């Protein structure tokens, strides 16, 4: 399956499928570009860059960059050094980056390829679920400052998508749960009768086939650019991918690595959803299609939470990578819903401003 | 003096005359920014940063971030240093950069401005009469890598620019030379018939008071304006700002900091208006002409071709088919010649090589 993205009139066509890799040869003009720097963080299986590099080595040579992952060497300086490289191996302006990993790779690979000669042609090979269903579908590149997560970039679109579900579905199961959150956000926060699954097709073990990843991806597409083909900056209308972020990142950052950023999200929806509910805004059944989604896909069932409140506050309150969260003394801008489907609009915006009372309450009352 | 430019549909005011941020709570808001971040290269003159810091500390706070200067430590790195100091201070999304120095400020704190939170205010103060006339029309910015000048950057605009032409009337004359260079550049490629100066206004001390500086800015504003508010990535109809810029490079690395910018891209003028007429484009007279002007402003006075023709070709061979490069070139003055639809004609690099041999 291929389907034609545009941000604005930015467009890149993203393949998703059972071997699309083999069949890079359909979608790349033949002398589009002169050379391939594949680019992968240290965490991406070998098996995977060997055989990303091998097909496009079919279309001009390649050479493989790795670097270290995590997000302590998310950083401009990995960047440069990876661009140093680059140059060294002849990289010009009909090279292309390819980057082949999960969000963390996308990112630093789309900071090197937005930056060299002012812009280069970035691919992307996404080979975590989050990566194809969510994080490909968003032109914002960024890496990290000591002081903070993802603090400099800009937005910057690919000119490929390349999304491999054989790969994804092989992909670790609480990995395939983490995207599979994001979806399931989704589902509750955009209005859809456009994806051909049901609540049925999830199950709890978070182990899909190529053909069902396929299905969740094309769902995917069609929720986010429906919103972000005309807020390309996620400024505006495209908030909404942010349900369940405002606590999530923060909950996130308290638990150092210990839960997923699917796992964190799921957790501060159930607390946008409680939130929305105390001040009147969302029936309690919606609240229930919350838990009931998010049971589907197993997302509250592991979860080692080990975090007190207040470090989760902490976090909350110094964090910056989101303007206006809070707003002033008492109060903290959220996305919250009147209603699975129905964004709850304040002031011709999506944040709606929370009690500090009411995100400490759910907050130290956890699941 | 104040023009609106616009590049596409990110528009700001330029603001220049003299003492023009004694005036700056005309052009910005009270309510617009919480927080004035200078950022200055070292080789600017303290007495500037500090006149700066004065006037934009009547608007919110503004803290001065200093940086070592000069081409070697234009990187990505120094950006970063500079990002994280920022933030230290409370830098945040209502905080606006202030570049005060030249060009090298200028592209510093425009990656480092256009990063920031995926993009802050970006606010020219240009303290060189290149960076006032040339390098604050153009929305790139860029720094170096190792392997060479300018590879990593981007374009970003600012919100706005103000250029003092009391300060650029007391800048160095080498320096106000480099910028009327381009100048004369703009004068070459684009016809004109309406300008508010003849070449009897230029001199070769490269001496000027503050209003004939403001009449070259003006002239340059409309100069680069009239091509680059459409263009503007410098794709296109743009290509003609990088006349003299194909060879101008290369002799600019070759001299090793030896020749300005505007000196080298003089140069590269020359070599380019003498291989446009060693194709037949160009008729010898129009040659003569790009002396003729290029010596007005003392243009070819304080350079050193202290080099050999071959390492200048080496570098120009090395800088980003097999017997050609593409160049600017020109018919005549003011007529840029297209090649299959391009302003990019390919000329042999054996055809290059032999005018560098030649020498002015
Ligand atoms: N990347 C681009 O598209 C682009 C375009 C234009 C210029 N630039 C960059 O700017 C540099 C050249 O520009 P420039 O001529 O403005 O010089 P510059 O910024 O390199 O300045 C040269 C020297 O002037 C000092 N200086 C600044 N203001 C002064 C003043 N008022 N009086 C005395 N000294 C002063 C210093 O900062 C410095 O040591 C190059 O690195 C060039 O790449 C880049
Ligand atoms: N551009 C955007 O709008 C955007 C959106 C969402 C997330 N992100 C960024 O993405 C990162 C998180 O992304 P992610 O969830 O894809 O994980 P990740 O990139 O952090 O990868 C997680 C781990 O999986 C490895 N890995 C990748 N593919 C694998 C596979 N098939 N099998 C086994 N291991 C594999 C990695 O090397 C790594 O150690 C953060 O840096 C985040 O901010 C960016
Ligand atoms: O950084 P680049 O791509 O080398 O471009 C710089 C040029 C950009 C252009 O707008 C200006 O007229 C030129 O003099 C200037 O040198
Ligand atoms: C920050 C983002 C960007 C947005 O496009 C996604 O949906 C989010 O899940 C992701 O965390
Ligand atoms: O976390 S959200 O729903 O603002
Ligand atoms: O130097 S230019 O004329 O390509
Ligand atoms: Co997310
Ligand atoms: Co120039």
């Amino acid at each position: 399956t291929t389907k034609q993205i545009c941000f604005a009139d930015r467009c890149f066509n993203f393949a998703f499928g059972e071997h699309v890799l083999e069949s890079v040869e359909s979608y790349i003009p033949r002398d589009e570009f002169d050379q391939y720097i594949m680019i992968s963080d240290s965490g991406v299986p070998d098996s995977i860059v060997h055989y990303a590099a091998e097909y496009f080595g079919k279309l001009a040579p390649v050479h493989i960059l790795r670097f270290q992952g995590g997000e302590e060497y998310k950083t401009l300086s990995t960047v440069t050094n990876l661009q140093e490289r680059a140059i060294a191996l002849g990289a010009n302006r009909r090279t292309a980056i390819v980057a082949v990993g999960g969000g963390l790779t996308g990112n630093v690979a789309g900071v090197a390829a937005g930056m060299m000669f002012r812009g280069i042609a970035l691919i992307h090979v996404p080979t975590t679920f989050l990566a194809a269903s969510d994080s490909v579908l968003s032109i914002k590149q960024a890496v990290n400052l000591t002081s903070g997560k993802n603090l400099v970039g800009f937005y910057y679109p690919p000119r490929f998508v390349f999304a491999d579900t054989r790969i994804l579905s092989e992909s670790p199961p609480r990995q395939v749960k983490a995207g599979m959150c994001e979806l399931v956000k989704n589902m509750l926060i955009l209005e859809n009768d456009n994806k051909e699954f049901t609540e049925d097709d999830l199950n709890s073990a978070n182990v899909y086939s190529p053909k069902q990843l396929e299905t969740f991806i094309n769902f995917c597409i069609s929720a986010k650019m429906s919103v972000l083909s005309e807020d390309i900056y996620e400024k505006k209308k495209g908030l909404i991918f942010e349900y369940g972020h405002t606590i999530g990142h923060a909950i996130e950052l308290a638990e150092q690595g210990g839960i997923t950023h699917g796992e964190a999200i799921a957790v501060g929806m159930i607390y946008a959803a409680k939130i929305a509910n105390r001040m009147n805004l969302m029936p309690e059944h919606d609240v229930s299609a919350h838990y009931w989604l998010l049971n589907k896909i197993g997302a509250l069932q592991d979860i080692p939470l080990k975090s007190d409140p207040d470090s989760i506050f902490h976090y909350l309150i110094h964090d910056n990578k989101r303007g206006y969260i809070k707003l002033d003394e008492d109060n903290l801008g959220m996305i919250l819903l009147s209603g699975v489907g129905k964004p709850a609009m304040y002031n011709q915006t999506l944040l709606t401003p929370v009690r500090k009372t009411l995100i400490k309450e759910v907050i130290r009352e956890g699941l």
